[PDB]
């Protein structure tokens, strides 16, 4: 996969969103982009492009900060769902991949404490219903959706019950 | 009151057009015979009516289609499960058209295997969408969801499994 950079969220390259015609059951999503590369990001600007007006998206890097760089935070209510943006890669000291150099374990525990912290300084009470990854290298379906079943037991481990589907960005 | 028995005495399937998907087909499965699971089921068939094929299966695995055609299926497939949910008075045993997430798992993966004895699809689903006709909590439907995913995943059908309501 290409190279891994998620570090200084704020050096990080914002791609313009784009609405596009081409109706959710979700009232509204977080797309959280995790690492400064240029295919991610505008992955993560082309979902929210589809659903322009409940969509907000967050750059999060290694550390823990974020950015919002799109949407409103205030104005997300209802059933929520969270979509992740990066890479998937094939790690050297095992058979599991990780996404945006994140294993589903040290996934889970990020995204418990994102979601705290997010909550707290946004002033909001909402927690996801369902969690999609979207993986923008092709890493095989299998990994894929390995790697999704990792990490809704991570995420069940860390207070977060959720569905979760993994799929390839188109 | 349960009716899944005797597939062939179900209510049948009208299916109105209604208006793509990242899925290039999908069986809808429906696990009980009740007019509001039959009108749900048709529902989600009316959104792809072109790609969409409905199945009906009994308590036994007898199954039969009515509406769409099984061998046109090809590519990514999602299959959507409509019934009831109910409580089994056990907190997270819920029960989808009497199956718990166990048995669900167990009569899908043998309604594959059945299916494809007369039609020869063969085609792994991606995606597995469980569809509640009756309103359950939020932790049940995951718990439910969680369950099944192991089973399917411990069976070696590995998916994408999400939960949720229907419209009604
Ligand atoms: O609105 P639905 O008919 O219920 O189908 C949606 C929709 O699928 P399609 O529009 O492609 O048919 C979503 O697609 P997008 O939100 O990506 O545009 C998909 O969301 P995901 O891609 O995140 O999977 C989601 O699937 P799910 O929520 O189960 O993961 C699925 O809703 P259901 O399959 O649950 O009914
Ligand atoms: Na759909």
């Amino acid at each position: 996969g290409s190279i891994l950079h998620n570090q200084n969220v704020n050096d990080w390259e914002r791609v313009v969103v784009t609405p596009t015609a081409d109706e959710s059951r979700f009232d509204g999503q977080i797309i959280v982009q995790m690492e400064n590369d240029d295919v991610v990001a505008k992955a993560a600007a082309n979902l929210a492009g589809k659903h322009p007006e409940s969509s907000v998206v967050v750059q999060i890097d290694s550390d823990g900060n974020y950015r919002v760089v799109y949407g409103d935070p205030s104005k997300l209510d209802g059933k929520l769902r969270w979509q992740l943006v990066g890479h998937g890669r094939d790690d050297s000291e095992s058979n599991n991949t990780r996404l945006s150099g994140y294993s589903a374990d040290e996934l889970a525990v990020k995204l418990a404490k994102f979601q705290q912290s997010f909550n707290q300084a946004e002033n909001i009470n909402n927690k996801p219903d369902h969690i999609s990854i979207v993986g923008c290298s092709l890493v095989s379906d299998d990994k894929q959706k390995g790697f999704g079943h990792q990490f809704i037991n991570a995420m069940d481990a860390n207070g977060l019950r959720v569905d979760v589907s993994v799929r390839s960005s188109e």
